[PDB]
RNA sequence: CAUUCUCUCAUAGGGAUAACGGUGUGGCCUUCUACCUGUUAUAAUGGGUCUUCAGUUGUAAUUCGUUGCAACUGACGGGGGGGUGGUGUCAAAGCCGUUUCAACCAAGUGGUAACUUACUUUUACUUGGGUUUAUACCGUGGAAAAGCCUGGGCUUUUUUGUU
RNA sequence: CAUUCUCUCAUAGGGAUAACGGUGUGGCCUUCUACCUGUUAUAAUGGGUCUUCAGUUGUAAUUCGUUGCAACUGACGGGGGGGUGGUGUCAAAGCCGUUUCAACCAAGUGGUAACUUACUUUUACUUGGGUUUAUACCGUGGAAAAGCCUGGGCUUUUUUGUU
């Protein structure tokens, strides 16, 4: 029948997908091990090639023995679901300690039973799919999520003084009632046929306790829930947004977000479980940055890899933080590191002006933060000269940042520690012997490190010129207003 | 470069396509001459060809010729955009009376500008596509549409009261300023790119007064002057629904669609213009058998050929008329008109308990009311025998009928119409001079109509069935539950064997 | 006004009409919404007496 | 003025060629597809029957939300006018049955018929997707007659190709 | 147990083969991309420069909605500690300059340091988009050698097909 055919289909293309990524991580391993070899010399490790430890704990978990039985395991599985006797097997599942001091508990299902979840709730969520709020999504990695973060950031600029209230729902999905869930398949008019009926609560029969966390179910069932409680918040006015399980609401009047807390309690009393407020305050204002105290009169919301204010969007702090720390560690890895190891066997040291290390350095840090593009390529991209411009790179998942200042700062940063790298490095290499304080890498100083670096050019294409957040902002600026969010952020459409 | 490749393809596909259905328009004309040869005799009128009119106001409008020179145009027309002197044509402009006081102006632009308009506001309204509300169409046969009559439906089945109210934003486009646009371009969040707004300000500039009523250009327009209206009617609480020129607005409590006038009367103060509620709605309570909050309190409303109570979605009274109309005309066309000629001369009669024509009759009301579907194939459908059937008639035009009273009356009208057609083309026979009382068609007895009508087979299928609304609905409920409004709606998706 | 909510309405109808008008109203220095309590409780508020 | 090709002074113009683009039927291929029965060595062909929903009961499970199977039961083709029998009774209702009239609008209008390349805001769609014989269409180009003019042009028909 | 093929009772099992799937580099096609200048008769190839935003002025259109062109002005690479000078003031804060220290966290900690197959909800991505010489990886297979066992089987390395 066409099942059989559909979920073949399905489970081949998961499989391939897998194999294709362990292929391409053994190759990568692979090609990391040479450059450590030539750059550590003859004290790096051997290589290590790891296989997913839970590809052990069933022959199913494994992608290359899903692909050697595909046709038998759909066939099974298509008999059973036409049979009615249907279930998931158990789910992986790890406990990995939320950074607010709780636990998520991520599952991952089976390579079949993942591959069913996906083909028929990914149709269940596109005829249902005008029944949804507009702003629910499912992992906080998603793309679509960016569309919120846009209405928040045009909101908290004209209304100056927003009302939010970020609520956690991750008891409520952990634990609500699978009678509370079966009770919505027939309301608000929702399409559900009776085979996916039957999915649905085998799914759900699984867990026997409430909702998965981490699988292409927990949107659909999520918004199969709090469908009552989206309608009543958009009744009353608030806007809202749920982007796994936290649930910003935001309004301009005090009424309406007191109103929508009660609502929230009043629904977390029908379901019988308990939604608390993130925020250890209830309501809380945000205005601008200069104004004095009143409920919160916060300045700052985070939301996610962002810290929205009244003024301009801007990269959340702890991200600033890891971005300073792949970068420093770029450096340390490229020009500090082999150096204090015990002994120099093998390694290439600087000479002639010539410091390859340098080079490997500044175009890791370019294709870390610029993805590859040459400053030529992004001023012909904003002057006119050139029609296309791919932006792929810590800064392509932050294609809202209006915050120029804060880039200004990081890349003087990006600078100074470029400078000091360079100086200690000198020092290590004079300490181990071989004395060059005269070279292109340690003659600038600072404040020509730029310049020089600029100028310097290898092959005929300049190499070596200092990475800068701000122009590839500039461009992002310029490509959002010429493709939208979404093509920037998924440059494969066409 | 590439402004001119694009426009190139765009003017080059719209062009091929106009082409493609006047080669059909001809071919298909011709068909239909050859089988009116064949029904009014000797008698029949002459075939004629005709060319749409406004092919000929300018050589532009022609598809025949825009071909003929697509590189040259598109050449020029990129030339001209890149040094912002293009300024699109005039466009043709129809008077269509509105049904009540009015009158609607459709325009229809130059196959170049018109690819020019559908290639910058497609991907205008594609990259603003989550500024705009949920439910804002911009004709009244959208396929779109549907997803907001669903939610009144749905409303309406759950809410006790529902308060609704109409509007009329056919002066709102007709008048609104130029400079309100402009005004509104870099608020919102709106991705409006440098050369996208150089083409609407000349779009604007051709018309100088207002937004374009039918237009790709339309829609978005319409979106991006009333986001403001938009955004303090969901602040509010009361939905809206916009399709074309048009606003209906229902929600649960009187207060906030009271506040929804005032907004509304607001927003028309500020835009400088008047939207007017049609005269003969002011709120509309569609309760569930309560109270009537002592307002205006009706149990119908009507909403682009749909009529929504608390209990059923049904046909609207005007779209029964018409389907009704459609198939009496069927039957008297190919069974009553050909008879009623002065002379019968070189037409077919009917002999040997065959009629050509009551069969010619039958398998166009088939196609009308199904598309082709055999009561075999939806009853396979619905066991579970097959897993597709095409939607294709007037009843994939209404897939939200919940109704199942007013699809049997209309099975019931159906089967009597055939039975008094059949009878008054017995007797035009008879007063020929041809008795054919005692043939098949003519001795059904109308209890027996549909009953002697499926037996009959013709080439080993049964071609006579009466058709009936019912068993359609049924695969619609079914097809609905099973594919979405979408799918339904919309009977190409990728292609079929789709697995 | 008596009630919070109330004048919390009060910034949002000047902030429309600064933007209606194209000019800004600035509360003055950093004062803020000032609660001139009887003691009686206090609501999320500064509550000053003077 | 090829709707073909080509060139350029390129939303316009010039040059070259007679073909360019589509339609119905049939065939082929790929689609999933209950049950019976004719003609044959198991294939084609012909014919025939079924497919739905609601409720109850029984029955095996269930995470008590629900599901599977069986047995049935019920539903599954409008309205109007003129007659007309029965049934109803403060008396009338009311109900049911039977007969007759119609192309629909018309369960209507002051009054009624016509119409589909039509009519109407939008009243919008057509056989499940690709190939391959015979039929044939729009506008072109030729060829032969036919009537207007001139003494080549214009005009009609047919034919040819497109095929 | 090839991740290859194939069969079946089919989410498990059976049989057969040595090959299956990927990576970096270059090449071949695509892809629009300014200006000058080396290098051989307009081609290749070496080198160099420029591209941004805001505001003002002039000027052109002008739908007064704006736009175009030209000129000019301004912005266009963080923070901290120690030392030091100038400027401020009733003294000071304050401002400007200069020198030195620190790989980042660190504008910090009691205290520093280390780490990228790492860390962490969600830390995510790697050069628009297609082919094919030489290099080479995942798990397989086969040989030789080398250790164990047996008296071939097992283990290790190299090599080979893969390629
Ligand atoms: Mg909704
Ligand atoms: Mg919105
Ligand atoms: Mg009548
Ligand atoms: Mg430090």
């Amino acid at each position: 029948m066409k099942l059989e055919q559909q979920i073949q289909r399905v489970i081949l293309e998961e499989a391939k997908a897998l194999i294709k990524d362990y292929h391409e991580y053994h190759n990568r391993v692979h090609l990391e091990s040479v450059r450590n070899k030539k750059r550590l010399g003859d004290s790096a490790p051997d290589k290590k090639i790891h296989r997913p430890n839970y590809w052990s704990f069933d022959k199913k978990f494994d992608p290359f023995y899903v692909k050697s039985n595909y046709k038998s395991i759909a066939r099974s599985i298509a008999n059973k679901i036409e049979n009615r006797t249907y279930l998931p097997n158990e789910p992986f599942t790890k406990d990995v300690p939320k950074p607010d001091g709780g636990i998520r508990k991520v599952s991952i299902y089976q390579i079949p039973d993942a591959a069913i979840s996906k083909l028929f709730f990914n149709r269940l969520l596109a005829k249902n799919r005008h029944r949804f709020s507009s702003f629910s999504y499912a992992y906080r990695n998603d793309r679509n999520v960016h569309f919120a973060i846009q209405d928040i950031s045009v909101d908290l600029k004209k209304n100056e003084r927003t009302f939010l209230a970020e609520f956690d729902f991750s008891d409520f999905f952990g634990s609500i009632s699978h009678s509370f869930l079966n009770e919505q398949f027939n309301e608000n008019g929702f399409y559900i046929s009776p085979e996916e009926k039957f999915i649905i609560r085998s799914f759900l029969r699984e867990r026997k306790v409430g909702i998965p966390q981490g699988t292409s179910i927990s949107l659909f069932l999520a918004n199969l829930t709090c469908w009552k409680l989206d309608q009543d918040l958009e009744r009353e006015g608030v806007k809202f947004s749920r982007y796994a399980d936290d649930t910003i609401i935001w309004s301009q009047e005090y009424s309406k977000i007191c109103n929508a807390f009660n609502i929230i309690t009043n629904f977390s009393k029908s379901a019988g479980i308990k939604i608390n407020p993130k925020k250890s305050e209830g309501i809380s204002l945000l205005t601008k940055k200069g104004l004095p105290s009143e409920i919160t009169s916060k300045n700052n919301l985070d939301f996610l890899g962002y810290t929205l204010s009244v003024e301009n969007v801007s990269i959340k702090e702890k991200s600033v933080k890891k971005i300073k720390k792949q970068i420093s560690y770029i450096l340390y890895r490229n020009l500090i590191q082999p150096l204090k190891k015990t002994s120099l066997a093998g390694q290439t040291i600087p000479a002639n002006d010539r410091d390859k290390n340098f080079l490997i350095a500044i175009c890791e840090i370019r294709r870390y933060m610029y993805g590859g593009l040459s400053k030529s390529q992004i001023k012909d991209y904003l002057s006119g000269r050139s029609n296309r411009l791919y932006f792929k790179g810590i800064m392509s998942f932050y294609p809202l940042v209006n915050d120029v200042e804060q880039l200004k700062q990081l890349d003087g940063w990006i600078v100074s520690v470029i400078y000091r790298a360079l100086k200690l490095r000198c020092q290590l290499l004079s300490k181990w012997g071989y004395n060059r304080s005269h070279n292109f890498p340690f003659i600038l100083d600072r404040e020509d490190i730029v310049d020089k670096c600029s100028k310097k050019t290898i092959a005929g294409r300049k190499l070596f010129e200092i990475p800068s957040f701000l122009l590839i902002h500039k461009a992002l600026q310029k490509g959002l207003q010429e493709s939208g969010i979404e093509k920037i952020m998924n440059p494969q459409s066409l």
